[PDB]
């Protein structure tokens, strides 16, 4: 083994910057870097077609023998969920069920094209389809007069229509500005969806889908919800008019709520067993089906239904502009929510799967997908979190597995609708409430992060708390901005240590640590680990004058009383030497006998004009005193604020600084050595 | 000159903890630390009182023969403005003028008992008082319908006096919320108020001051505007209506104007001949009142006036607690804005004379003032910046000045009120608009921190303009977390440096910045002077990436293609050796031959989660082709994060962490010299 050795002069910064010449820059100019980047090479265009047509990349490269089992797997377990959530989600936006089968559909098959992501399940999502709810009942209420030449018992056909245009233009206009984000690229800020931020607005989001559909779980008439406390409101009135349930729609939904239990747990447990999982969704929606049927609840008991699905596809349509100006605040919103649900849950399993999902593509495939959707009567879709589990889980490789979801969809639109008709809602409500599971046992990062750090569960508890009691746009905006305060709070509490010396080493560290590291005689060497900035300032002057024992007010006052008691352009020297006679030290106080204090600046990253007014004032409080402060290990960036500001304005300072910590040791000690020496 | 040198073997991290023991922390038990806290010496209770009640403390110290001539002069300066401001802000809060004299009066004398700061001018405030006429108005508007047994003339006195209650019972709630703040140690926040923020708000806080007279200036009616875009609407309101202006009115307050201009430019260029400033608002107000008494302006041109202004002081009266649930939002508005205009001035003060602020006492100050004021008649205050500044100017040294003023100022209420009855409100307006002169000089900061920091300038115009253009209250909040959010912005940009070598020491430096430093063959050192947090991980690891060259997915491309071209708990090794055929080696392109990766962690704060899994994500891919990654200077926080994460569940990984780059640097060489030893 070799050995560390270095014999070198003491590096102050003069002395360091006498051995050094500033090198030349190599030009850069900006002309040229644009210049340089219009060549469009071959490869270059290629690039960018891979960046803007993910599935010009992926497919080529699609391992055939060892995806496609997989994919198949997980596209049929990806579809037997998709048409109940698709149909219950229609119901949440106030519009006919066929239109959320048609939301399940056409953005699938354009994501398996424009997205980024190969796990997450593209469709309609309760919360953004709560939002659409919402628009679409405010500009067309329930008791709307519609000239439609009907008679008094109106089918309600006329305001669906109405509602589906005002969900259409809401979508479309979210589409365009989701778009319009993604090419601006907007989706950088998707680095500020921390790990835990992103579990906990998903667990946020699952409890907003259990409270959605609690309302068609009982069967009962609710008031429609939408903003702060949304989620609070929803569960008082439906625990307030629980009474008036429909104890048959309880019983069908319950029953199916505990077969699906039963069923989920005797997959989990055999899966080694089971060479594929058991559709349960499937079993669950045709049984449903075949009990309404049957014994025909829709009239018998008044169970609500999903009612009449007529078959086939729609023409494209142009949405109508003419209600943009009513509706864009919402698309504002809309178009938000819908994002930071798409790109958590990619993330989320982008980290699980090791790779990565562009934001700015994520923004450009979600409004691509909702502004073409608009057209064939979709409204705005996202990213549902239960069944992007369900498909990651299932053995999922490509969105292959949604495109043959799609095609499970495209089937129960074209010629099979008509066999669910009479499938009772609650069953719906019931099937979503089981897939959520998955997502609350989100719930066990708790513990961990209490055990890992309590700073990211508090950022896990923050953003649950306030994805859920705010709305998914407030709450994630809210939960983004404290995440980063996070940091605020971690340079406002750092470490301040008193470093001692190990013998015999250049080595400092933690006097109150490791019991072989000795102080010097002397000398105080304080660190902190964080910049000196304006929240920071304060505090690490007050630390700094507590920790090292040496508080130049104090000395000061205690010098005042002790000469009470024996009574019975140019700059002068920074450190002015201590006139206090003997006769009157006689009556001094005994101390540590501090001459230098060292200020270790390697942790330092960056100072401001407070924290070098901080600085300044505290070279100059203890060099009244006859104390010195050295700057040990500051950064370049620390030199450029300190001259930046006015620190070197007397250029003496400049033999303050020195490389290391172990470089102000010497030079102090070098310089009480000079002292003696010419003292006598 | 002594020389630094060290001889010690290389430090690895575990044979620096060979040589070290923990030690063992002294107890530190709660009950302890609180029942050493209840002591209550003498002295305790002294620095208490001290605390709670200044006055006790710098009153018993003042140097008479030191203190008294600038004390008696600023004294005379500011009351000579303190009469017209208090008079100009009572109207801006819809009560007669001699409340706004009451509000003069009353809490300057208390704020000399409990107040920290020793300069600002604590009455009436613009923004303060526009928001408490704000309330006033809206509870009790022009056309209110008032049973008080009057006919058809009605004087508008019971108007005024419902009004005054309003206002009255909001200020008392406002003191309350202030004190409860203080109580609470609210005024912690004041620590991120930084310096340029302070500036920023204070000259937009001028602005608004500014914006608030012009319509008295002109004379022209206008309806009254409160909250986000207030200033422009006032501005839009008073430009709109210029047409019906008062001729007179703007008459006489510009030859005010500018005989005050004139003045002032007078004892600025004088103020080495004059043995004390000329108070010119005094001869304004007077010459003001010759003028409109002597022509007789109030109904010859319809010139508005102060009006009637009764003698004697007032007893004390309950505020309605009955209109607090009406009032509570402005009056938890006004606390924070009369907070943050009075905290703000005294620290731009208090750095300006080398002494600090109390920000929990300025709340309880603020809170006993206001709440006490309320029951004397007077209405919410808060800091007069341009008053405070003309205070501090004029050779203020205590908070005598204050009560000197507010001497001037009860001397006009008891006897001499009656004689400024016809005192033109415009000049009211001109005195106002020239006392805020000051106040703008503050813009001359914008070169300032463009010449010191870019970042600290960002900080000045976003507060600025967030002020303005929202509120005092809503602008101050935004400020302040887009100035913490600054620290973010450095944290996302950071330094990255490839390290080289000064020859023959271990000094490491940036390899494009001296041309004396040299790389080191075969190894690479990267450093960050940032934490590697969530938010920076990625940032990080393609800067790595990119700055150094090493770049795994390159390299491994690289080998395949070569291969292509040439073809015509136990845990494995982290570092896989590079398996590739020497035949196949031969269409290798060229490269640095890079072996060992130094990360450079003494810069490192923290590392998060995210950060950890970035960390272990780029040692393992730096592993798989065969190239070696260690860390240096990680501190002992660093050491800890990577520990309560799953870094070292793999034990070999403790063999990667070095002392420092020298350290990192020896031990890959040793590393490399044993593998040729070996090797043949
Ligand atoms: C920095 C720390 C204190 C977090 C700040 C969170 C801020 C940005 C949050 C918390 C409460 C939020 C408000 C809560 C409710 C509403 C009403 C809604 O109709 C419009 C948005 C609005 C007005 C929100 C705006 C954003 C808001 C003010
Ligand atoms: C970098 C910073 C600015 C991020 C946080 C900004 C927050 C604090 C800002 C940005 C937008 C602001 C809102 C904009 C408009 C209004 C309406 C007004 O009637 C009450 C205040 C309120 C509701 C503001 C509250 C504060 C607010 C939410
Ligand atoms: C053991 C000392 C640290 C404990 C940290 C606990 C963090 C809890 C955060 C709760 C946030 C709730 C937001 C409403
Ligand atoms: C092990 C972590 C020590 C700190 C625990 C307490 C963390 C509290 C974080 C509060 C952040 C507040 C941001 C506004
Ligand atoms: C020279 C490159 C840096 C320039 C920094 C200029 C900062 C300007 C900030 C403007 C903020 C305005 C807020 C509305
Ligand atoms: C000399 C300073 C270099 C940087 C100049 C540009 C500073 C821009 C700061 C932007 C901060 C944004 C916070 C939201
Ligand atoms: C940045 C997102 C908004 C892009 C502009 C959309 C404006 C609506 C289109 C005009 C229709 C009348
Ligand atoms: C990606 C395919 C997009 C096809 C869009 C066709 C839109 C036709 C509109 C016709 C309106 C009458
Ligand atoms: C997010 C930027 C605005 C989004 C587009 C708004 C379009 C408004 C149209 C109003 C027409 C009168
Ligand atoms: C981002 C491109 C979206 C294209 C969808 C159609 C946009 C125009 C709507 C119809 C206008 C008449
Ligand atoms: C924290 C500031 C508010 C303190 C509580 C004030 C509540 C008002 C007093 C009750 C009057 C009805
Ligand atoms: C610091 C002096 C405070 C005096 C407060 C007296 C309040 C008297 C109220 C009488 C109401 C009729
Ligand atoms: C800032 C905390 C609240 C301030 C005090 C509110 C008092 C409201 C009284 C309502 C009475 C019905
Ligand atoms: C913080 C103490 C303020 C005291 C002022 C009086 C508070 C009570 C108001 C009158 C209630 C009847
Ligand atoms: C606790 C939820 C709010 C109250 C629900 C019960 C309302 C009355 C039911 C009879
Ligand atoms: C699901 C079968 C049991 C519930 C429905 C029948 C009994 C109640 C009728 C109102
Ligand atoms: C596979 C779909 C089976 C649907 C069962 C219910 C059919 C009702 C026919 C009356
Ligand atoms: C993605 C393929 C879309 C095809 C839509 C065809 C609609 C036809 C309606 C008559
Ligand atoms: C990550 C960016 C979050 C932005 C939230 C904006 C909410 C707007 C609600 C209308
Ligand atoms: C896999 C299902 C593909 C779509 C079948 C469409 C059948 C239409 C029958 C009218
Ligand atoms: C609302 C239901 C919460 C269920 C949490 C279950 C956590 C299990 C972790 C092992
Ligand atoms: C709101 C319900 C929270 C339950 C937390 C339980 C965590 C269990 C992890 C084992
Ligand atoms: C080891 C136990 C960790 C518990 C942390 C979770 C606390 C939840 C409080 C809501
Ligand atoms: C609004 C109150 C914010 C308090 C922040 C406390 C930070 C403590 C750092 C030591
Ligand atoms: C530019 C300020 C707003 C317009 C002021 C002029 C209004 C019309 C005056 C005749
Ligand atoms: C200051 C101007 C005095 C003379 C004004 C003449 C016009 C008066 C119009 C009401
Ligand atoms: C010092 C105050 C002088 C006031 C001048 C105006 C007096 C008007 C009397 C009619
Ligand atoms: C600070 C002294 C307050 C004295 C108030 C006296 C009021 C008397 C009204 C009759
Ligand atoms: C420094 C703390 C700023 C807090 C601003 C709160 C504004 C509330 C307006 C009602
Ligand atoms: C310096 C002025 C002190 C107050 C004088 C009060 C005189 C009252 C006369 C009725
Ligand atoms: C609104 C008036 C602004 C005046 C700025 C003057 C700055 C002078 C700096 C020397
Ligand atoms: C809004 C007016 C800004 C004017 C800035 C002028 C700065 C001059 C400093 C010398
Ligand atoms: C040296 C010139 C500095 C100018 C910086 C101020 C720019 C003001 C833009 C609003
Ligand atoms: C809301 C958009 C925020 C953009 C922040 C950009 C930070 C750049 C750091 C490199
Ligand atoms: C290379 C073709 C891949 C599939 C492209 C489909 C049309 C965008
Ligand atoms: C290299 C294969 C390109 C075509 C893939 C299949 C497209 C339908
Ligand atoms: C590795 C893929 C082999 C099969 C190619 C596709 C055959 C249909
Ligand atoms: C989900 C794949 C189809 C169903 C397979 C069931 C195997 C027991
Ligand atoms: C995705 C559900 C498929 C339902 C098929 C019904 C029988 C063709
Ligand atoms: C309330 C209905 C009771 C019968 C169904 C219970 C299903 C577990
Ligand atoms: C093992 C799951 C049992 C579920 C019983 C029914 C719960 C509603
Ligand atoms: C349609 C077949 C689904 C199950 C595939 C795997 C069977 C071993
Ligand atoms: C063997 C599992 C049966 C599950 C049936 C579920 C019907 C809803
Ligand atoms: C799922 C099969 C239900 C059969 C019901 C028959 C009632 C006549
Ligand atoms: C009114 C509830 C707001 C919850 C926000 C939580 C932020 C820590
Ligand atoms: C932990 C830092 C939070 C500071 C927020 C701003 C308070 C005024
Ligand atoms: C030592 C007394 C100083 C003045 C105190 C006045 C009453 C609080
Ligand atoms: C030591 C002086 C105490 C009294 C100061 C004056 C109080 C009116
Ligand atoms: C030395 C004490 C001076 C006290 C001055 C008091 C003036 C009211
Ligand atoms: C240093 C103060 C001397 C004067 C004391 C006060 C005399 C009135
Ligand atoms: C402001 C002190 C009183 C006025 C003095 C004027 C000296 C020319
Ligand atoms: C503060 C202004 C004083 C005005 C005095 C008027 C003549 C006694
Ligand atoms: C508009 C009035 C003009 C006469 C006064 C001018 C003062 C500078
Ligand atoms: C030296 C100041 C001159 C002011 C002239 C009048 C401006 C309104
Ligand atoms: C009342 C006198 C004010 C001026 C004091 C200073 C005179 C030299
Ligand atoms: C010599 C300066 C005279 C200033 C008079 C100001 C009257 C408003
Ligand atoms: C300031 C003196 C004004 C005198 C006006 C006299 C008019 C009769
Ligand atoms: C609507 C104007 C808001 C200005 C905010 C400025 C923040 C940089
Ligand atoms: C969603 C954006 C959060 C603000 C980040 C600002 C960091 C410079
Ligand atoms: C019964 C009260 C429910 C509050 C909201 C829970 C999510
Ligand atoms: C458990 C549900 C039973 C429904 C019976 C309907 C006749
Ligand atoms: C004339 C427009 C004025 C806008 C507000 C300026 C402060
Ligand atoms: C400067 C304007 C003077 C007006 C006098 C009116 C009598
Ligand atoms: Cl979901
Ligand atoms: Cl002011």
């Amino acid at each position: 083994t070799q050995r560390y050795y270095v014999e070198r002069p003491i590096f102050s910064h003069p002395v360091l910057q006498e051995r050094l010449h500033t090198k030349d820059k190599v030009p850069d100019s900006i002309a040229d870097k644009l210049k340089q980047a219009f060549t469009c090479t071959p490869k270059k265009i290629r690039n960018i077609i891979y960046m803007f047509l993910p599935i010009t990349k992926w497919l080529p490269a699609y391992k055939f023998k060892e995806y496609v089992l997989g994919d198949l797997v997980s596209g049929i377990s990806t579809g037997v969920l998709q048409l109940p959530q698709g149909l219950a989600f229609a119901m949440l936006a106030a519009v006919p069920p066929i239109f959320g089968l048609y939301s399940s559909f056409y953005p699938v098959i354009m994501y398996c094209f424009l997205g980024t992501s190969r796990h997450i399940s593209i469709g309609p999502f309760a919360v953004i389809s709560l939002m659409i709810g919402g628009v679409a009942v405010r500009l067309v209420p329930d008791d709307i007069v519609i000239p439609g030449g009907v008679n008094a018992t109106n089918g309600t056909e006329a305001r669906d229509a109405l509602r589906v245009k005002v969900a259409m233009s809401v979508t479309l206009l979210s589409g365009i500005i989701q778009f319009c984000l993604g090419v601006c690229r907007f989706g950088f800020v998707a680095i500020y969806l921390t790990e835990p931020l992103v579990r906990g607005f998903t667990t946020a989001a699952a409890v907003h889908v259990f409270t959605s559909m609690l309302k068609y779980l009982f069967g009962v008439k609710t008031k429609r919800y939408s903003g702060i406390f949304s989620v609070v409101y929803s569960t008082v009135a439906v625990l307030q008019n629980v009474k008036n349930l429909n104890v048959c729609s309880l019983g069908v939904g319950l029953m199916v709520f505990g077969l699906l239990l039963g069923g989920k747990e005797f997959n989990e447990r055999f899966k080694e067993k089971l060479p594929a999982p058991i559709p349960l969704e499937f079993f669950a929606v045709v049984m449903g089906t075949g009990i309404s049927a049957g014994f025909n609840l829709k009239e018998s008991y008044n169970v609500d239904v999903v009612g009449t699905l007529p078959l086939g596809l729609l023409p494209p349509a142009n949405p109508d502009t003419s209600l943009f100006h009513l509706v864009y605040v919402d698309a504002i919103a809309i178009a938000i929510v819908g994002f930071s649900v798409t790109i958590s849950m990619a993330k989320t399993l982008a980290n699980k799967h090791g790779y990565q999902v562009d934001g700015n593509q994520e923004l450009i495939a979600l409004g691509l997908c909702n502004s073409i959707g608009s057209l064939f009567q979709t409204f705005s879709i996202s990213c549902s979190l239960s069944r992007s589990l369900v498909q990651e889980g299932t053995g999922g490789k490509t969105q292959l597995a949604g495109c043959l979801a799609s095609l499970m969809i495209l089937l129960v639109i074209l010629a099979t609708g008509f066999l669910f008709e009479s499938l009772p809602q609650a069953v719906l409500s019931a099937i979503v409430i089981v897939n959520l599971k998955g997502m609350f046992m989100q719930f066990s990062d708790l513990p961990f992060f209490w055990r890992t750090s309590k700073i990211e569960l508090t950022i896990w508890l923050t953003t649950f708390v306030s994805s859920l009691f705010l709305g998914l746009d407030y709450g994630l905006i809210t939960a983004v901005i404290i995440a980063l305060l996070t940091v605020i709070y971690r340079t406002q509490s750092p470490s301040y240590k008193v470093l001692g010396k190990l013998p015999e080493t250049d080595v400092y560290i933690d006097i109150d640590a490791y019991e072989e590291v000795k102080e010097i005689p002397g000398i105080k060497i304080f660190q902190i680990n964080a910049p000196i900035y304006y929240a920071n300032s304060d505090l690490y002057s007050n630390a700094l004058k507590r920790k090292t024992g040496v508080n130049p007010a104090v000395i000061m006052g205690a010098r005042r009383k002790a000469m009470r008691k024996y009574a019975k352009v140019k700059y002068p020297p920074i450190v002015i030497k201590s006139t206090f006679p003997e006769e009157m030290q006689r009556f001094m106080p005994p101390g540590d006998n501090v001459h230098t204090v060292i200020l270790d600046f390697t942790q330092v990253n960056f100072i401001d004009s407070v924290g070098v007014k901080t600085l300044a004032g505290i070279v100059k409080e203890y060099g009244d005193v006859g104390i010195y402060v050295y700057l040990a290990g500051c950064s370049a960036q620390v030199v450029n604020d300190l001259t930046r500001n006015r620190f070197f304005e007397n250029p003496a300072l400049w033999e303050l600084l020195f490389h290391s910590i172990h470089d102000a040791v010497l030079g102090s000690q070098l310089r009480e050595a000079l002292a003696e020496q010419e003292a006598s």
